[PDB]
């Protein structure tokens, strides 16, 4: 069964956010997530939505073990999480004092290693998305339909907290 527990999300730092050269759309960000090697570099479909200075030195909710993706030219080798609604896009907000390379988990989904890097064909990702939103408190949320004794768990870190959006109740997040 694919389980939120196998995706690596982490506290990202954006250190910078730039024009895609090649491509309108997308900003291409260099995130600080911990890694030994540096941060990394990332391409976001969000230029209709947010303005450059929106953009710098910003803590963002990644997704860190996606293969990456030529975007335009680009690897992609992390995705910024977002909860949005059909007119609206927004950031997942990290909690204060958070840290770049912050493990956030699942409550009941983080005792365990995410994947090294998840297999294309077993599309966990794309199997557990529609079941990442936003509850009425605008914490971002995983509706496991199946377990009937925890239908819902709440995104968190090491500290119990929470990550929000600014305004959309029952998000897509991803």
């Amino acid at each position: 069964k694919p389980k939120p527990s196998a995706i690596d999300f982490r506290v990202g730092f954006i250190q910078k956010a730039i024009k895609h050269p090649d491509a309108d759309s997308l900003y291409v960000s260099t995130i600080d997530v911990g890694d030994e090697e540096g941060p990394r570099t990332v391409c976001s479909g969000l230029v209709k939505h947010f303005p450059l200075d929106a953009m710098q030195e910003r803590y963002v909710v990644v997704v860190c073990n996606l293969k990456p993706v030529n975007m335009r030219g680009i690897k992609s080798t992390a995705m910024v999480l977002c909860g949005s609604n059909d007119d609206k896009v927004e950031f997942v907000e990290p909690p204060k004092d958070s840290k770049a390379g912050d493990k956030v988990f699942f409550e009941g989904f983080g005792d365990e290693a995410p994947m090294k890097q998840l297999n294309p064909k077993k599309k966990i990702w794309e199997h557990l998305q529609p079941h990442f939103t936003t509850n009425d408190g605008l914490e971002v949320i995983f509706k496991d339909e199946e377990e009937k004794d925890h239908p819902v768990r709440k995104l968190t870190n090491a500290k119990g907290e929470r990550f929000k959006v600014a305004s959309i109740a029952n998000a897509q997040v991803r």
